[PDB]
């Protein structure tokens, strides 16, 4: 599913992502947006042959398990499959964890080099919320 904009705000902020550990709304909607694009099935392959999973692109290295990573671990306790659902309750309390594991939303390379710093509230702008 791609989600519109708004549309995704929405979702995010009924799942308590609106100001998380700081991060208000149009930060996560900007992360999403150049991680995804707002597809919840959105897969890429990372060098170190973990994968990146769904809407907020999460790595299956440390926070979901595809049983196709030596090594690596399954922190958020997830078939990485889950990340990739309409439902996006996994991949937003999986987010919740990553945010919250020292580094804030930086933990998002496309959060630091295209979100942070800018004006990420025009991501919000004309939405019913």
């Amino acid at each position: 599913k791609v989600f519109g904009r708004c549309e995704l705000a929405a979702a995010m902020k009924r799942h308590g992502l609106d100001n998380y550990r700081g991060y208000s709304l149009g930060n996560w909607v900007c992360a999403a947006k150049f991680e995804s694009n707002f597809n919840t099935q959105a897969t890429n392959r990372n060098t170190d042959g973990s994968t990146d999973y769904g809407i907020l692109q999460i790595n299956s290295r440390w926070w979901c398990n595809d049983g196709r990573t030596p090594g690596s671990r399954n922190l958020c306790n997830i078939p990485c499959s889950a990340l990739l659902s309409s439902d996006i309750t996994a991949s937003v309390n999986c987010a919740k964890k990553i945010v919250s594991d020292g580094n804030g939303m930086n933990a998002w390379v496309a959060w630091r080099n295209r979100c942070k710093g800018t004006d990420v509230q025009a991501w919000i702008r004309g939405c019913r919320l």
